[PDB]
């Protein structure tokens, strides 16, 4: 039901302000993520609703998706220091390696793997409600 | 008050798991921020309220931070499709680039710029309560 949606920004004034405007205007809400900037290219990863329409929506702007997904969604249950490290290290020690982290507006672990597969079964204890 | 953390991880398993740990051990809690891969190397950006404290353990566990800063935090007023663009055009609008974005665990707005000091006018309407 939720999808991740990757674009490459250009390091350029009003890239985010485009992204936000053409997925505004498909009433696209963002529910999580956000930008970093690496170099001469800018990384988004936002959380949506409706993946298949902002995908189109960010092409016809001319932007680049990388990919739409559907990661994982888990919760930790309580914050506390070294909650976010912990669930990281069973992940590690199940030999799964973390692309992508982030929380969204409902405090929701968001998080694409290079297994997920795996990921579902070893982050079950992290289930949401 | 609050930091941003850039840390700079190896596309590799336990990365996370070892920054977590290490701020964990501190009793310094992540308040939002998350990780993104690109290419060979995992970015990370982590606003943490204890930020020269967290510098210096995560380079004594061998971690490369590029920076801590003191971002700003502005908040949409309501969740609305189009808001974070509109933000952003008024940003793009002013000359301003936008570095870093993201959301914190208050759902507060936290942004870097190459313009922090004119950022910071820009976006008094989307000042804290």
């Amino acid at each position: 039901m939720m999808f991740d949606v990757h674009v490459v920004l250009d390091n350029q004034i009003g890239q985010l302000a485009l992204l936000g405007k053409t997925l505004g205007n498909k009433g696209i809400g963002l529910e999580g993520g956000g930008i970093f900037t690496v170099g001469d290219e800018c990384h988004a990863h936002f959380l949506v609703e409706q993946g298949k329409e902002a995908k189109i929506a960010l092409e016809q702007a001319g932007l680049l998706v990388l990919a739409i997904r559907t990661p994982l969604i888990r919760k930790l249950k309580q914050e506390k220091p070294g909650e976010l490290g912990e669930i990281a290290r069973v992940l590690a020690e199940n030999n799964i390696n973390i692309l992508v982290q982030y929380s969204d507006h409902a405090n929701q672990l968001i998080l694409i793997t290079d297994n997920d597969s795996m990921a579902a079964s070893v982050t079950l204890p992290w289930a949401i409600k």
